[PDB]
DNA sequence: GTCGTTAGTTGTGGGACTAAAGGATATCGTGAACCGAAAAATTAGTGTAACGGGTATCCCACAACGCTAG
């Protein structure tokens, strides 16, 4: 950031395709599964409690 | 030296963002036990047939002439 302030570096490009990532079907389903399994684990922990 | 004033920020908050059509969604986690309420189902108990006159109505059939003599 300091090097950027002295006009010695470059600003990142928001629309660059290396800076735009693709969330595929597998990733979205994995994230939703993680949410569901976290809820299930909380329920299991409380039931054991 | 100290206190109120004014203007120019600066951060923060509230309010706008064509028209036409259409218009489907999915929605966790659980603690027990007894009493009261009303809504529902099951059970217990009584019964007619023809007759007298007299008369209201119905259907059903028939009549409602023609001639002669005292």
């Amino acid at each position: 950031l300091i090097e950027l302030i002295n006009s010695k570096a470059e600003i990142d490009d928001i629309d660059h395709l290396s800076n735009r990532r693709v969330r595929t079907v597998g990733e979205q389903l994995s994230q939703q599964f993680g949410v569901g399994l976290a809820r299930m684990a909380r329920t299991i922990r409380e039931r054991m409690n």
